[PDB]
């Protein structure tokens, strides 16, 4: 009984930090309590807590949250678009790109 999309570790979404400033968002898929989030926050506390991936400047962060997607959407950069002078923005971007659903599927580890 899943939704129309499917949840992977990568899970390719967009963040927003402010007005002109986006970075990439992955979900580990780790809960905050001891699996809540199978069921509803309704019951006890179901948080999950995503970790980005980090920049050239800036460090991917942790925190736990129900699922914060009216803050993030579902979507993938332009690049171009977010090409302006922004040295965090660009390695952003990069990792964005990398992570579509099959990282570290495809391509072999370190």
């Amino acid at each position: 009984m899943l939704q129309e999309r499917v949840f992977h570790i990568n899970d390719r979404v967009w963040l927003k930090t402010g007005a002109n400033t986006w970075w990439p968002a992955k979900v580990t898929s780790v809960t905050g309590v001891e699996g809540v989030d199978g069921r509803s926050s309704e019951t006890g506390t179901s948080t999950v807590t995503v970790l980005t991936y980090p920049g050239t400047q800036n460090k991917a962060t942790y925190k736990n949250v129900d699922s914060h997607s009216s803050a993030i959407t579902f979507f993938e950069p332009s690049s171009e678009k977010a090409v302006t002078a922004n040295e965090d923005l660009l390695q952003a971007i990069r990792n964005a790109e990398e992570d579509k659903e099959s990282n570290a599927l495809r391509f072999e580890p370190t």
